[PDB]
């Protein structure tokens, strides 16, 4: 783990059209950060790009939250305090988690992109300042 950005990203577009990505900010040798980020269908672009340009598009407006949004705030804090993105226990038919405590949405892709995200360990995406 040299200090960096690493990130991955779901294979296919979800529900609302996007892939939920998991962005690991490494710095000094260890986990400091991790951002929520997620790249849609019909934009084109990234949760990143979507945010600041402000267009953002949802393939399914009217259906579930396929997507880490401010309830991911819950589950990048229990991240951080692991150390660990492979580190985790679900007790559901889906990936919901009791440890957390806050996010009632499934984190079973939070934990797997996380280890998609530092499997090289040196992976280079755009580095966040997340704190």
């Amino acid at each position: 783990m040299k200090d960096g950005t690493y990130y991955a990203e779901a294979d296919d577009f979800d529900e609302s059209g996007w892939k939920d990505t998991v962005t690991i900010e490494v710095k000094n040798g260890k986990i400091v950060s991790v951002d929520w980020n997620a790249i849609n269908k019909d934009g084109g672009d990234d949760k990143d790009t979507l945010s600041r340009n402000g267009g953002y598009k949802m393939v399914e407006y009217g259906g579930a939250q396929a997507e880490w949004h401010e309830q991911a705030e819950k589950v990048e804090a229990y991240l951080v305090e692991k150390q660990d993105p492979t580190d985790i226990k679900y007790k559901d038919n889906d990936g919901h988690t009791d440890a957390i405590s806050g996010a009632t949405i499934k984190v079973k892709k939070f934990f797997d992109l996380a280890q998609k995200a530092l499997k090289d360990a040196e992976k280079l995406e755009h580095h966040h300042h997340h704190h």
